[PDB]
């Protein structure tokens, strides 16, 4: 292993050096699972700068420290820290794809506008997670029976750190990932009520709406009177028990059941409705009522020129017409989704996209390269010290350590394969 350390080191500063290369200069790739990319790029990059000469130089020797024992402290807690870093961030991760899947159309919104306070806030928390974890051994822990040999030789921080470093950020991953595979292999069609639930969304305490008026549950409007005692009163009328502001899950449920019967009866009641809502399926169906659950079925009625290029099947046409709209600069996410369902006659505006789709199963198999370096590693060390039956060769725990650093230059190998986008930018930067 004498100059292949140095293939890998210059390897490592290549591929992630480029990584942050592209996001910092391509306007696409900046976005906060990106950002959290970097940061993993980071951890690679001060490895194969601060860790790995080091590594370089007790390879040269027979595994003989010259070194200052303060050099040696800096050298092992490093070498903890971005291997620290690197499991969390990759959790960190984890977590943000769950949240890209679970709540799709809020993660596209909520990662569209002042995102970077919670970004910093995520990646500031792994690093300050990963230095609180490494800095025992810069105040002493790195105890050893010789000064020549400068390796974390101390029984209880190996204990701590493999639960820390490993077994509990890569158990809350899988648990996570678990729960990633649950939901994606649960496809479940979509349909009026979900649709609404995501464009309304739920309460259970009363609420002023967008316009000031008294509300509860998914969207439903109280009064238009400025008194809580009137909307209390209307509560309760229309429940049928003394609510005093407050509902349950299934009570909201079964009020927007009704708003939406309402809804539809309100549509065949209307002359100019009707005959848009019979020559519409389902699924266009679905997106009428939307709208007349937004504005009423009067204020639905007055897009005149809309409301016929629906009836005469012209999709395409009257998604361009509804766009010109008060509407959509009123509310422009909800027109969007209404006005792609009316489009495509599909519900793909509430689905989870391919780019994130395409993202998760991505950070899946960056993950699985992780453990598939690192586990070797976490079981022989643990093994090493807290011995019986040593089956364990020091040519062995050379190769447990090597195949741990090679996960380095591998992210940027595995971005590139799965990544067009990330693949797109590399040539970019490499062309000029
Ligand atoms: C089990 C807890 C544990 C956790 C982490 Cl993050 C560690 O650093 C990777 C170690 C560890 O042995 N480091 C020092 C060794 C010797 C120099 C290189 N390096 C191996 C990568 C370690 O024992
Ligand atoms: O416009 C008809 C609907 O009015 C209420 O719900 C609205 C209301 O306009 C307001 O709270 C807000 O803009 O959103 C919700 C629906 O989007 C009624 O409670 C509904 O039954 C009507 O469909």
């Amino acid at each position: 292993y004498a100059l292949s350390y140095c293939a890998l080191i210059l390897a490592i500063v290549f591929g992630n050096g480029l990584v942050c290369m592209a996001v910092l200069k391509e306007r696409a790739l900046q976005t906060t699972t990106n950002y959290l990319v970097v940061s993993l790029a980071v951890a690679d990059l001060l490895v194969a700068t601060l860790v790995m000469p080091w590594v370089v130089y007790l390879e040269v020797t027979g595994g003989v420290w010259n070194f200052s024992r303060i050099c040696c402290d800096v050298f092992v807690t490093l070498d903890v820290m971005m291997c620290t870093a690197s499991i969390w961030n990759l959790c960190a991760i984890s977590i943000d794809r769950y949240t890209a899947v679970v709540m799709p159309v809020h993660y596209q919104h909520g990662t569209g506008q002042s995102s970077c306070r919670r970004v910093a806030l995520m990646i500031t928390a792994v690093w300050v997670l990963a230095f609180a974890v490494s800095c025992p051994l810069l105040f002493g822990f790195n105890t050893t029976g010789d000064p020549t040999v400068c390796s974390i030789s101390n029984p209880d921080f190996v204990i701590y750190s493999s639960v820390v470093s490993f077994y509990l950020p890569f158990g809350v991953t899988v648990l996570v990932y678990a729960r990633i595979y649950v939901v994606l292999k649960q496809r479940r069609r979509k349909n009026i009520f979900e649709m609404l639930r995501i464009d309304e969304g739920l309460r259970l305490k009363i609420y002023k709406d967008t316009e000031g008026y008294y509300t509860i549950g998914i969207g439903h409007l109280l009064t238009k009177s400025p008194s809580l005692n009137a909307a209390k009163s209307e509560l309760d009328k229309a429940i049928g028990r003394n609510t005093n502001g407050v509902i349950t899950k299934d009570e909201a449920e079964k009020l927007f059941n009704q708003d939406v019967d309402a809804a539809v009866r309100g549509i065949l009641r209307n002359a100019k409705l009707k005959p848009v809502y019979d020559s519409l399926d389902a699924v266009r169906r679905a997106a009428l009522i939307n709208m007349v659950f937004q504005m009423g079925e009067t204020g639905v009625a007055g897009f005149t020129n809309s409301l016929r290029m629906l009836q005469q099947k012209r999709w395409d046409e009257a998604a361009v017409n509804l766009a010109k709209s008060r509407w959509y600069n009123q509310t422009p996410n909800r027109a969007k989704r209404v006005i792609t369902t009316f489009r495509t006659g599909t519900w793909d505006a509430y689905g989870v996209p391919l780019r994130e789709k395409k993202a998760t199963q991505m950070v899946a198999i960056v993950l699985g390269a992780f453990i598939v370096c690192w586990l070797p590693f976490f079981l022989t060390h643990v093994l090493n010290t807290h011995c019986q039956t040593c089956h364990v060769s020091p040519e062995l725990y050379s190769a447990t350590t090597w195949l741990g650093y090679v996960n380095s230059a591998l992210n940027p190998v595995i971005y590139t394969t799965f990544n067009i986008e990330f693949r797109k930018a590399f040539l970019k930067i490499l062309s000029c």
